């Protein structure tokens, strides 16, 4: 639907994230055009975030949940499940999809 | 994480007579930084100035409202904290996790003006 993940390296296939926890990830965002737009691998700063509760974009939260812990993907983003038709200009254009990296690095006090 | 709204710093003066009105066709080169100095988006770095009709919505609040605030061929640095929906605070974030953001702009030309 409004965000699919594909997988690329396997976690531990057990921690899942669940509603509430709070998430560590390393990210990089692209456009369609294959540009990229934010990294938080550029920053060497990971994002941490609580999941199960819209603090993010919808495309993270049903996405990062189906990731297991250690888990890299690629999640496609519709606008609908992202910044939708209005964006961010000039950060995120209007009716933009977005194709993430991802590595979920900490599900609460895992690692 | 204080700031509100926009702040708008003067770098360097335009020609001070011609400013963007509401609907003109704005070129712009932009460089985007975070508080702590980091950039995270660049039109300079593209070599392609960043081109968008002002105050019409088709950027962001703080862009419409800072933007005609220059006249042709001025350097200015808006310092934009959104009042409302993303990258505003109690939002989703467009730069996970901010909510203040500093954009560096040089407005090039106004229509068919150009500095």
């Amino acid at each position: 639907m409004g965000v699919t993940k594909e997988l690329k390296s396997p976690g531990n296939g057990v921690d899942f994230p669940k509603k509430g926890d709070f998430v560590t990830i390393h990210y990089t965002g692209r456009l369609t055009d294959g540009s990229k737009f934010d990294s938080s691998v550029d920053r060497n700063e990971p994002f941490q975030t609580q999941i199960g509760t819209g603090r993010v974009i919808k495309g993270w939260d049903e996405g990062v949940p189906q990731m297991s812990l250690g888990e890299k993907a690629v999640l496609t983003i519709t606008p609908d499940y992202g910044y939708g038709a209005r964006g961010f200009p000039p950060v995120i254009p209007g009716n933009s999809t977005l194709i993430f990296e991802v590595e979920l690095l900490g599900i609460n006090n895992k690692r």
